[PDB]
């Protein structure tokens, strides 16, 4: 495997929100597009479901703090051996060494706003960006975000040493890679969403609780 | 596994309230939303029941100290071995080293207020945040809270070393992780609740004792 | 297991009142609510009976020194071994090291007051806090209290080392935990109660001796 | 295998965009032609599909930040051995040592522009560069780009040592090559695209989501 930013976001989600609903930003290219008020969409896969960013803030379709310093190091190792009566003896070791130090901050839209943003009419200037959104999938508004406030420098180091002897020959592979990445401030590390169901083109019906369809029209 | 904040809240609940009714805040992202007067809801699971924060203070639906310094270190270790006639010999060790030093303070709503907040009429401005709350689940008001007053820095260190030999091959995994987190002041570490049953839309019937239904309407 | 405050209260009750009737405060979050004049209620369990604090002082339902310095250290250890014909050999050791130094003071309501508080009429402003009290359980008034007068710092250290070999495999667990807590002044460490039976809504009948029902109405 | 620039672009895509849709620029000769607003075309192959740059910016057919410092080193090695009953024993080792340090920046066309660039009429001055584009293939607009901002110097080192004994004779080959390349600023390392479907010669229909045909005319 995963990006360094992926690992740091997974750690931040596992720590700053035990259970709950916060999901970790995957890619930092579109981290800026997961900021508060940015509309988000869902997509279904055979593995599961994921989120994408349309790049639309709420103002496009609207008619119109807390600082946590995480720091950790991780050392993991896993070795397996398999044997088969076909003279196939495989053995693989996978080790990892991670070091991260990050200082995140929390932002969130006040519940007063969500109280005001109830069943609002959209803009008559329907953008093709939104007008063409497939109604089969859902649509959400980003509510709360954990974003860095300092230039970070995260480090990882992976090692994959695995081989396998066959009845005829062998095959081995040894990889050792040290990786290091740098991050500017204000990169959203995690977010949570509130659904937006649209019975028609003037109903920004903000859905808080309940698995439902975001486009019943 | 658990968040560091989860562990420190579990320790604070086990110490500052032997037995009793106080429950420990799980995630520190929504710790600020478990402050006093913040409405809370229940949710049932196959494992049990848990609480969530609506983010509503009492003023939304209303018509209208003691300082404890805890410090501890924990060293635990557990090793198990299992054998099976199918040539399956597994063995796993799980160790943990925790160090915490925290200074919490207590706040609570005076019983005079709870005397005044009896069978109050709500606000005619029913927010969709509350209006859409599922009546199947319950609703509570946060009464007392233990909140930090100093920037804390908690440390943990886990180790999972477990392997298993099979009739054909083996499989091992060794993980060693040191973790450290920082916490700002005023983070609610634990809370207790008093129910609010609503026979109708103007009855904020505050329930002190008794397992009942919070929405008989 | 027990809270450190639980252990210190058990020691203070075992020392400052041999036999007698004083019961030890369990949780220090509601220690302040066990102060003198605070009404208390009973609750029955399959294990036995316990007390809770309503948070009501007598003034709510009324119409209208001695300093002991305890210091001790305790070192206990218990080791047991069990064998079974099913190839089950278990062995467990449980050790504890406690160190406490505390300076408590005694307060108590004079028997002149209890002489005056006989068969008093309550307040016509029946609070729902009291009005809804289940008449099946009892109701008491806190009479005497042992409360600290100095900021204390109590220490404990537990060790649980127990394992068990089975016919197939083994299972072991070793825990070592050092714990330390701090306490502000005026924390009630123990209390004793005098019952209040209510034949009607204007009879604060103060019961001194005799196991009876506190709500015959 | 691959060009050094190919390797650094693959690393930047794997890191700065986990999953997602960003594709890595392959050749740095035409990196400048993958800049924002530059039209791009697709081409299908038996292996898969790839992109080429027409060299056309949007202004040709229109009528009319974030800085990440990546640094890593990679050490990989793979050794295989094969035996055959025809007295053929081959063995090959392939090792690599990469060192890269790069500072990229992100640029992207604002969603306001994509809102404005909807179903635009093209220029009446149809260039033969575009007029002759085969309608079987697709056509896209480059939306976001990761481009270096500093003169970089990337290093690699490959080793291929493989031999094979046959029933009659042998055959061996050993190659060791250290390579180093330099890069000027503003070289686009990765890009993502938004399709442009043309039902006729005056319809710049900008397609966001959906695998379709970019020339239905």
């Amino acid at each position: 495997m995963f990006s360094v930013f992926e690992e740091i976001t997974r750690i931040v989600v596992k720590e700053m929100d035990a259970g709950g609903d916060m999901i970790a930003v995957r890619s930092l290219v579109d981290a800026d597009r997961f900021r508060c008020f940015h509309l988000v969409g869902e997509k279904r896969t055979f593995f599961g479901c994921r989120h994408y960013t349309t790049g639309l803030t709420l103002m496009d379709i609207l008619d119109t703090k807390a600082e946590f310093q995480i720091l950790d190091n991780v050392d993991s190792t896993g070795e397996l051996i398999v044997r088969l009566p076909k003279e196939i003896t495989i053995s693989g070791s996978f080790q990892g060494f991670h070091h991260q130090k990050i200082k995140i901050s929390e932002n969130r839209i006040s519940q007063q706003y969500l109280a005001t943003l109830e069943n609002r009419k959209l803009k008559r200037e329907l953008p093709f960006s939104f007008r063409s959104i497939n109604t089969r999938e859902n649509l959400y508004l980003v509510t709360e975000t954990l974003e860095t406030v300092k230039e970070e420098t995260l480090k990882s180091d992976r090692q994959y040493k695995f081989w396998s002897q066959i009845s005829q020959g062998h095959l081995s592979y040894k990889h050792k890679g040290q990786r290091e990445v740098t991050i500017p401030p204000n990169r959203v590390l995690s977010y949570r969403v509130k659904q937006l169901v649209f019975p028609n083109k003037e109903t920004m019906n903000i859905h808080f609780r309940g698995k439902t369809k975001s486009f019943p029209e």
